[PDB]
């Protein structure tokens, strides 16, 4: 679990999103598993406009924050899985780390803010849905 606030914006996997995500959606797209819903409060993360390839997640299943050098966003194959068939997942960014479902949510910022969230994970790599092409975020 886990959520990205910004202005009047709640960004979360599409997976994991709530009744009062769906019922205040702004956008939402399963092919980068990512849902944005409209918030009543004023939002505080600032958003990374950058190419940055190296940064810090969170891991809940670790409880800890881990450096990490990754991908530039693509389209890379996920795995059937019980909320999405298989399919390309794009604007993806993989790295050498740990993960496991519970962890889809977590933050990874560079030192210009938040860059994504974890989506997908396995085998000694962990995936971020990228957030910074998202310029709408922000106005
Ligand atoms: N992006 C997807 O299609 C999903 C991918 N998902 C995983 O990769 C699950 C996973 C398995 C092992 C280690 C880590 C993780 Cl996160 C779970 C949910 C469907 C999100
Ligand atoms: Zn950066």
């Amino acid at each position: 679990s886990g959520a990205i606030y910004v202005g009047n914006y709640r960004v979360v996997n599409r997976h994991l999103a709530t009744h009062n995500d769906w019922a205040n959606l702004v956008w939402e797209d399963s092919s980068r598993d990512l849902l944005v819903s409209s918030t009543t409060a004023q939002g505080c993360d600032t958003i990374a406009r950058c190419d940055c390839q190296t940064g810090v997640y969170y891991c809940s299943s670790r409880r800890k924050h881990y450096p990490v050098s990754f991908s530039k966003p693509s389209l890379i194959f996920v795995e059937a899985s019980e909320y999405y068939p298989a399919r390309y997942q794009s604007h993806l960014m993989l790295a050498v780390g740990h993960s496991e479902p519970g962890d889809c949510g977590g933050i990874l910022r560079c030192q210009h803010g938040v860059v994504g969230i974890v989506s997908t994970g396995g085998n000694g790599l962990v995936g971020f849905a990228d957030v910074r092409d998202l310029l709408w975020l922000d106005e």
